[PDB]
């Protein structure tokens, strides 16, 4: 896609790495990526329980449709968009990739990356642009 | 206060009662009280980890100032006010009351109720009025 696609790929590469997997076998910009990597690790520590209940709701098979992903991701934004909720979303996507590689369905990695870039573009990009862009996120979270 | 104090007391009475403690031994409107009651239970269940990190932050001794409670509660509104964070606020106060009764400092329950009411008035009331009052919380969470 574009700059959102590039952000999704960086985050998923990091999440995969933390679990010992490489992206290569599946295929302010620096400050945005670093800040989002750090924000996702923090969110994963603080909301261990609630996050586990989220990831439980979706088990990605080669048959899962994007709409099934949207329905659970939509729960994160029920009451609107915010940075914490966008971080949760990245984290969520990262956990589905890890789960995918764990179950030897490494083909779903590029599929989740596409689903995420799409979801950011369609639903989150207007609120992001309206709230200072990714540079604001960095100034707030870096 | 007013509706806020009535809301605080109902919520605190409910929480204490759940653990087997009466409010009486220390001292649409129904749809709101009920909706908040249910929200507080669901919240306490969903954020097992995160809620525990917050309650840990303040251990109320009869010499704890309001400014102390306020500083830990500002942590709940760090990145803005939303219905969910207001629900976390009520749940937190409920925990500080159950904690006071259990730690033999059952006198504190009345002061917590007063701290909660003031916080709502000084900080939370404009956001509540701007987002359609408690009837909107009901018409969403109820
Ligand atoms: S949570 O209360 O932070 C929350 C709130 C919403 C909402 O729409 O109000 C959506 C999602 C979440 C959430 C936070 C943390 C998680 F691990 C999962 C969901
Ligand atoms: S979170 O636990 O970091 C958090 C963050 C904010 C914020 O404004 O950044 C507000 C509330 C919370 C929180 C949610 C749920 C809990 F049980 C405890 C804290
Ligand atoms: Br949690």
């Amino acid at each position: 896609s574009q700059s959102n696609r590039e952000l999704v790929v960086d985050f998923l590469s990091y999440k995969l790495s933390q679990k010992g997997y490489s992206w290569s076998q599946f295929s302010e910009s620096e400050a945005v990526k670093q800040a989002l990597r750090e924000a996702g690790d923090e969110f994963e520590l603080r909301y261990r329980r609630a996050f586990s209940d989220l990831t439980s709701q979706l088990h990605i098979t080669p048959g899962t449709a994007y709409q099934s992903f949207e329905q659970v991701v939509n729960e994160l934004f029920r009451d609107g968009v915010n940075w914490g909720r966008i971080v949760a979303f990245f984290s969520f996507g990262g956990a589905l990739c890890v789960e995918s590689v764990d179950k030897e369905m490494q083909v779903l990695v590029s599929r989740i990356a596409a689903w995420m870039a799409t979801y950011l573009n369609d639903h989150l990009e207007p609120w992001i642009q309206e709230n200072g862009g990714w540079d604001t996120f960095v100034e707030l979270y870096g």
